[PDB]
């Protein structure tokens, strides 16, 4: 029943932007623009130009440094705008937003827009553990005003503002997932046909997924049980190729399949976030220590794109797996997409959370 905007001021008080949202919505086809304003005081600020930088950045190194000649990093979009003077240009409309929050300023308040590419990758971080925290990298999405005479004259953390937005997938669902099976021979003449299946191919977060397990036993043998397991993949395409995986959800079933008996299933379980604090290397859609952090969304692939300058491919695959009394096992691959969201102004520190 209200309309929040966030904003943060630059460590002394000349330099204040102001954002409607922290994340933005990638559609595939287009990315949601970055309505924003910055509210910049005239006295220090001299007849110098005050700037805008959007940049894109695949990070690689320990957490917190950030210091050139250890934390590697690389620039794989940016985007300059100068707010003052207004420049020409203009050239795009302003947004209901930025009116009213110039209204609300004081004309100082000057407006900025970038239009973020589609190709680019989302928001996304990767923990390594304790035993190696050097090996964290992930993609960050900045936003940063600042004041200078021209883009080469170097800044002043005093005079910038440094705010980080993050990118949201999302598509809407709508075929039938195809199934997968898996003919094994155990000692016998005949073989052990296992086959599964899912509900839909795109999940998203705290959504049950459903499996379809149908077991033909033609053997002797005697299926002990059944486990059931939800598997991330990440893959480091950048600084330092890598691939990690990780259980993010499992349940082992003590269901029986006895010879020459058919077998049939449906399995449920939720991929959780809440289950991972204590995971070792595992892709994030945010930093580990705020709430509105989950867990890494599936990438799409763009058939030619480059997968390389994407930095960190995620992928996700349930696998059912048959203990006899060998294994059989097979592989569900399926898409992990963000939730869908589905007056007067009302200012908010952007500071995410931690609690608790
Ligand atoms: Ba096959
Ligand atoms: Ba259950």
């Amino acid at each position: 029943k209200g309309t929040r905007v966030f904003k943060k001021a630059s460590p002394n008080g000349k330099l204040t932007v102001y954002l409607g949202k922290r994340d933005f919505v990638d559609h595939i086809d287009l990315v949601e623009p970055v309505d924003g304003v910055v509210l910049v005081d005239p006295e220090y600020l001299k007849e110098r130009r005050v700037y805008v930088t959007l940049t894109c950045a695949f990070r690689y190194g320990r957490e917190d440094l950030d210091v050139l000649g250890l934390t590697f990093r690389k620039d794989l979009f940016v985007a300059n705008v100068q707010s003052f003077p207004p420049a020409p240009e203009d050239k795009k409309p302003l947004t209901r937003l930025q009116e009213r929050l110039i209204k609300k300023l004081g004309e100082h308040a000057y407006p900025f827009t970038f239009e973020i590419p589609p190709n680019l990758p989302c928001s996304v971080t990767l923990q390594p553990g304790p035993e190696d925290t050097g090996k964290a990298c992930g993609v960050d999405y900045e936003v940063k005003a600042f004041c200078a005479e021209n883009l080469e004259e170097k800044i002043h953390k005093r005079n910038s503002v440094r705010l980080v937005i993050r990118k949201v997938q999302y598509a809407p669902e709508r075929p039938q997932p195809t199934a997968e099976t898996t003919r094994q021979f155990l000692m016998s003449d005949k073989p052990l046909h296992l086959e599964a299946s899912l509900d839909k191919e795109i999940y998203y977060h705290g959504e049950p997924i459903s499996v379809n397990v149908h077991v033909t036993n033609n053997t002797n043998k005697t299926v002990k049980k059944i486990k059931i397991s939800v598997r991330q993949y990440a893959d480091i395409c950048l600084f330092n190729t890598a691939q990690y995986k990780c259980p993010v959800a499992m349940e082992e079933a003590d269901d029986t399949v006895a010879p020459s008996s058919t077998f049939c299933k449906v399995y449920t379980l939720t991929p959780f976030l809440a289950n991972n604090r204590e995971k070792r290397g595992l892709a994030l859609d945010g930093k580990l220590k705020h709430e509105d952090t989950n867990l890494a969304s599936s990438t799409l692939l763009r058939e030619g794109a480059n997968r390389e300058i994407l930095g960190i491919i995620v992928s996700y695959k349930v696998k059912v797996k048959l203990v006899v009394s060998s294994d059989v096992a097979v592989e569900l691959p399926f898409t992990l997409m963000h939730p869908k969201p589905k007056d007067d102004i009302v200012f908010e520190d952007f500071a995410r959370q931690r609690l608790k």
